[PDB]
């Protein structure tokens, strides 16, 4: 496997490297956006988003039908697939909503940028140190994480209640 | 050597009263009491002191910060770009 991976890192690079331009595409038409020559090139932009949007939802729908059982056996190891699905359909759809001249398309950009920047860390396991590091930050973290929102979410919400119900009678 | 021949290129602009011979000046003097750590192998407590703060915390503190940039910048064109449409 490290014979294979020395052979195939000139590829993954260049997968990241493509992922980043096109972020940065992303990056700078998000930036540019419209109230709700310059036109003609964000006209592009958003050419260029829905293509490789199209793009990365074709390449994830098919690593889908070929690993259908993966997700079930092991959801650790197959869930930045899922965030490249989720923002990629998110990618089509904040178009969908500007090719109806809707409110909504601008939110949607907005968590598919928040979203495809969030799914830069999958290219940090092509080097060892920040590899070791991908592992700490869903496996043994994420479990304590959703224990302390839950307990922290109730204790929240019983204050919260009380607060307000306290502070309504003036002095 | 660094701050040296800052405190050399600070006086340079100095000599041609330019702008930037007190930035300069500035980051000569910062960076002359950063490099007073040096000093401090001298004693064996701080000695020991100062080997983890540049060999262990270093590279995690890097890995780190790349990280949190990236997730400031995303962020950040995020709530530039959504904050822009008054109600
Ligand atoms: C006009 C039609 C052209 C079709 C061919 C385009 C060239 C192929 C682009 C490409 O290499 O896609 C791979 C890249 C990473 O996905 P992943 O397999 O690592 O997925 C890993 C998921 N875990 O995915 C992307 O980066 C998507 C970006 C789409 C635009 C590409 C712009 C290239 C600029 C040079």
């Amino acid at each position: 496997l490290q014979e294979k991976w020395d052979r195939l890192v000139s590829r993954f690079f260049f997968n990241f490297a493509c992922y980043l331009v096109y972020m940065f595409i992303f990056t700078v038409v998000a930036y540019h956006q419209p109230s709700l020559f310059g036109e003609s090139m964000l006209l592009l932009g958003h050419i260029l988003i829905l293509l490789g949007g199209i793009y990365l939802l074709l390449g994830q729908l098919w690593y889908f039908w070929r690993r259908r059982l993966f997700i079930w056996i092991s959801f650790m190891d197959s869930y930045f697939e899922i965030l490249f699905l989720l923002q990629a359909l998110l990618t089509v759809l904040s178009q969908v909503l500007r090719f109806m001249e809707t409110e909504w398309y601008l939110p949607l950009l907005v968590l598919s940028l928040v979203l495809g920047w969030l799914n830069l860390l999958y290219y940090t396991r092509g080097f060892q140190h920040t590899g070791i590091y991908s592992v700490m930050i869903q496996k043994v973290i994420l479990r304590d994480l959703l224990r302390f929102l839950l307990v922290y979410l109730v204790f929240l919400f019983g204050f919260a209640v009380a607060l307000v119900s306290l502070s309504r009678e003036a002095r």
